[PDB]
């Protein structure tokens, strides 16, 4: 890119590289996105382009799509520290717990906001969450994957994370719903509880395994259907479920109970994002500002 200035490499995003970069006629500083080849989808440009319309305090605006020289690239708003870093700068204290509450609140509009218009993540993770010094966290990403397809690896031939991953998703559904994010966002809330990721599996079936070791292997009974899932094997272990006050501890009953509704096997019986922010447990929610090192 030329209409740009490169300050920085940030990191490598799910698609491409991700690049700090200072907009030359307007001196604003941006998130660039190179998308990785045999003449870029129309289709897609299309979709990613109607996302520059979604506005949210909890979404990381999409400032524009530029397709130049046969390139695309998505320009992002800015943000200062992604949860993946504060969560490891946090490593020796955990996050206070009212600062964790308010980001799954907040959260939780964003994903509110982007389900009412139909919009899905399909891939959050906590290096897709950004937060800034004022307080705010925003979900980066959304509606990607449906307008492009995620691969099976990045160009880079980096790892991708599974550890967020619905179980339907895991068991090969090739349908999404809104429930996919729901899930993906009760793992992080869990993670940001006990400061270790609660399914760190290494593969899929290793991914599959951890989640049936923790709630228990599921069956018919408590997912109507989960049986006839194309990925679903009659010879899958059978793990009793663990009493869930050792999942999360010492996160509260109400912090529980609405964890373990994000975290249902079947994705219909799974919390909205809308309902949730109607638990119990967000009474007391506050937005507390963070203490960030940048
Ligand atoms: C050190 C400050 C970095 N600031 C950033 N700002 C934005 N907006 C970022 C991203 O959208 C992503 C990057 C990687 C994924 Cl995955 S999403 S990173």
């Amino acid at each position: 890119m030329e209409n740009f200035q490169k300050v920085e490499k940030i990191g490598e995003g799910t698609y491409g590289v991700v690049y700090k970069a200072r907009n030359k006629l307007t001196g604003e500083v941006v998130a660039l996105k190179k998308i990785r080849t045999e003449g870029v989808p129309s289709t897609a440009i299309r979709e990613i382009s109607l996302l520059k319309e979604l506005n949210h305090p909890n979404i990381v605006k999409l400032l524009d799509v530029i397709h130049t020289e046969n390139k695309l690239y998505l320009v992002f708003e800015f943000l200062h520290q992604d949860l993946k870093k504060f969560m490891d700068a946090s490593a020796l204290t955990g996050i206070p717990l009212p600062l964790i509450k308010s980001y799954l609140f907040q959260l939780l509009q964003g994903l509110a906001f982007c389900h009412s218009h139909r919009v899905l993540h399909r891939d959050l993770k906590p290096q897709n969450l950004l937060i800034n010094t004022e307080g705010a966290i925003k979900l980066a990403d959304f509606g990607l994957a449906r307008a492009f397809g995620v691969p099976v690896r990045t160009y880079t031939h980096e790892v991708v994370t599974l550890w967020y991953r619905a179980p339907e998703i895991l068991l090969g559904c090739k349908y999404y719903s809104t429930a996919v994010d729901i899930w993906s966002l009760g793992c992080i809330f869990a993670e940001m509880v006990t400061r270790r990721a609660l399914f760190p599996g290494d593969s899929e079936i290793d991914q599959l395994f951890r989640i049936f070791r923790t709630l228990g292997t599921p069956d018919e009974v408590v997912w109507p259907g989960v049986t006839s899932m194309p990925d679903y094997k009659p010879s899958f272990p059978k793990w009793a479920r663990q009493d869930f006050s050792k999942v999360v501890p010492p996160l509260d009953e109400d912090g529980r109970s609405l964890l373990s509704q994000m975290l249902h096997y079947d994705p219909n019986k799974r919390i909205s994002a809308k309902a949730a922010l109607a638990h119990p447990f967000f009474q007391d929610v506050t937005k507390p500002v963070p203490h960030l090192r940048l």
